[PDB]
């Protein structure tokens, strides 16, 4: 069970971390990856993760919006150039979170989506969130700072770099939003999901959920859960998609 | 030994690689990592690495040149907004390689390592190469294409994601220059370096070399070189360095 990639690394961030300060302990340098074939969908199982959360911060983020009133009146807890304004208007300059940014910055992800159709063997299917000249994102950068895709034999995969991440929330949080990502264009680009590759560079536990982590890493997962896209109508732009396209199929948490 | 984590990753594309087009035989989603503890170097010894250029390469992109006249004539084979520039002056206009950018973009480089010597806990020790708003640099855009430093226990480790990675020829020598890179910035901040952590996205042998590597693949690899630090004279900034600061000891490729 791939999950237990993610457990091992925990058990080893608890036994062999560091102490660096609210503290933590930590290694540098991990990797997980998660198949997305059959409808495998990685949320992980030996601890509830806020599935609705990822969802509409996805499709938030797809949209380009960045005012967390959004989330808020959708259940979901000015954010300023946050992810989906990298994403969608990189290199535009950032004003307000109510304000207009069409045919502002370089949309990346339009522009991945269309290498994808027209080139799917590309090796630059890249975009980035982490922009130097931007002095606001660089006061509060991003954790998850680039990712690519890949397609090969018909699949779509993703491998996404994140400069730090907490394991007990943060990390699993992250598994489920790319891996959504991955189904979301592999679905809108006709192909079929392959995997989500997970590479880290910061990887910490709290010291406040060390007594928590190590009760949850002795429950055996669960089988993944099935995620399928059956969009309620048609979809020709990944930020078209709505949460109730997705069905969640035999999400069992402990 | 870590040569075989290389070595494993060959066999690997050669025995489950996808075909994909000159061709190649390719995976998408690897990881390598070697220590660079008790002066370990890891320049492979199952064929020989063009050392010299790995060490002028380097302090010529440290020194933010764009010219490979400055290489040819170091024994070393305009080039445009290559990685010295987009380390050193992220997000100027790049104009030509005779030209001067001095105070022009964000120097990543300087940043770094000022984080490393202010706050050497952080988490946002990252440098950047990838700029989509620069079409020139998209039109042949940089294999790798981001790194971070980490300084846990006083020793320096690097982590760099590259999109895409030639197997027989760049992967070897891009292992070499990050490791050097560490080795470097550990010097001149007063680590020792720790480990380099390499990502890949796209990783791939070239049909041509297909017969080489497999013959390259039966040879055990032998214990990597040191490398020590030894500069001729004061160095105070990265730029500073010289090929001769560097004495190679131990290298024994097949
Ligand atoms: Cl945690
Ligand atoms: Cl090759």
């Amino acid at each position: 069970h791939p999950e237990h990639q993610y457990l091992d690394l925990v058990k080893h961030i608890l036994e062999n971390g560091a102490r660096r300060m609210t503290g933590t302990l930590s290694v540098f340098g991990a990797t997980m990856r998660f198949s997305l074939e059959d409808n495998t969908f990685p949320l992980l199982t030996t601890r509830r993760v806020f599935y609705r959360g990822v969802v509409e911060e996805l499709l938030f983020f797809l949209r380009g919006e960045t005012d967390s009133k959004v989330l808020e009146k959708k259940g979901v807890r000015d954010l300023g150039p946050i992810y989906g304004f990298q994403w969608r208007h990189f290199g535009a300059r950032y004003e307000t979170s109510a304000s207009s940014y069409e045919g502002k910055g370089v949309d990346q992800i339009a522009s991945a989506i269309a290498a994808i159709r027209a080139n799917p063997a590309s090796r630059r299917i890249v975009v980035s969130a982490w922009n130097p000249t931007d002095l606001g994102s660089m006061a509060l950068p991003p954790c998850h700072v680039l990712f690519q895709f890949n397609v090969t034999d018909g699949k779509l995969s993703c491998a996404m770099y994140q400069r730090s991440g907490d394991m007990g929330l943060g990390v699993p949080f992250n598994i489920a939003s790319y891996s959504l990502l991955t189904i979301l264009v592999a679905h809108l680009t006709g192909l079929q999901p392959g995997e989500f590759v997970h590479f880290l560079g910061d990887a910490h536990v709290y010291l406040d959920h060390v007594d928590s982590l190590r009760q949850q890493i002795q429950r055996p997962p669960r089988a993944f859960p099935k995620l399928f896209v059956s969009p309620k109508g048609p979809r020709t732009e990944p930020e078209h998609f709505q949460y109730e396209d997705f069905e969640l199929v035999g999400y069992d948490p402990h």
